């Protein structure tokens, strides 16, 4: 067996990753534990639109490169996050609509992807485009108001910008097979595959909690999306209370699906999370391993 999460995941050809924040990189406990345990990194905030293009046409990759460089220096691959999203847009992009916004969205994808061309294994090209609830509608945003084709255009733009990256659609509350949101995403991906839209992967955020609880049918969700001809990935995992049983279940669901590339938990210690009050991660505040860590490692080791 293997003694760390990333190495244990690698025995089945998968990765075990985390979100990394540039502001925490002077914390020796964080950097040593993150370096030891994970083989995949996602920048927590540094590769988002506001951080990378603070003013139109004026890119700033300083903080993003700090995360990227840390990952490569520590032997990890990197998931880019995220190129088109309604949340966290810089004010200059919030003022744009229609065709002007479309051009800025395209320019933003091209500029960020060119900087990291051939260096990023997966990109979350589009994030959180569906509304929550029973409707299955697209979320309202300046991007969605520019037309239903905004998502497809982002994907076609990204494929041309860097043909070596796996292009993913990412979202939350899409893990339970029976939910309307899950079905809306499923039909979009099915449609994309029939029309030749270049989508290679689907990211399941996996923010499990009392209001959006884990269900055993997540495995069915993963299998059904994989059958559409896309890879699947667990991208921002955290579970309220960090129950060992649920952490083991999610891990085993990924291990049972051949195209489940790996799992990323959203943070290292409970105190590093935005949801620290629900103590939803695998390491305690002092860096020690909880019960959930042991369960995940055991599952990865079979
Ligand atoms: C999935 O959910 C995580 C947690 O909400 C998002 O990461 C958070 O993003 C916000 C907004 O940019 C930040 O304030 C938090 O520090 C960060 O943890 C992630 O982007 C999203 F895809």
């Amino acid at each position: 067996a293997e003694s760390t999460l990333g190495a244990a995941a690698a025995q089945s050809g998968r990765y075990f990753g985390t979100a990394i924040a540039s502001g925490r990189l002077s914390d020796s406990t964080y950097t040593s534990i993150a370096g030891r345990e994970f083989n995949m990194v996602t920048a927590e905030n540094e590769m988002k639109i506001d951080a990378t293009e603070p003013q139109r046409g004026q890119f700033n990759f300083s903080s993003a490169d700090r995360v990227y460089n840390w990952a490569v220096q520590n032997g990890k691959q990197v998931r880019g996050h995220t190129l088109a999203w309604h949340s966290q847009q810089p004010g200059w992009m919030q003022s744009l609509s229609g065709s002007a916004l479309r051009q800025a969205m395209i320019d933003h994808i091209n500029g960020v992807m060119a900087h990291y061309k051939g260096k990023i294994v997966q990109w979350d090209v589009v994030n959180e485009a569906f509304a929550d609830g029973s409707s299955g509608a697209r979320r309202d945003s300046n991007l969605q108001r520019s037309g239903n084709d905004w998502i497809e255009v982002a994907f076609r733009t990204a494929r041309a910008a860097d043909p070596s990256a796996k292009l993913c659609y990412n979202d939350y509350n899409v893990e339970n097979w029976t939910w309307a949101k899950t079905q809306a995403m499923y039909n979009m991906v099915r449609d994309f595959k029939q029309r030749g839209v270049p989508i290679d992967c689907v990211g399941f955020q996996s923010h499990f909690n009392s209001g959006s609880p884990y269900n055993s049918n997540f495995r069915t969700t993963l299998q059904n999306f994989a059958a559409l001809g896309v890879d699947v990935a667990i991208t921002e995992l955290d579970i309220q209370g960090a129950p060992a049983s649920t952490y083991a279940n999610v891990t085993n669901d990924c291990l049972a699906v051949s195209r489940c590339l790996g799992i990323t938990v959203w943070g290292v210690r409970d105190s590093d999370s935005w949801r620290s009050e629900q103590t939803p991660l695998l390491f305690n505040n002092d860096g020690s391993k909880k019960a959930a860590y042991t369960a995940v490692l055991d599952a990865l080791n079979g």
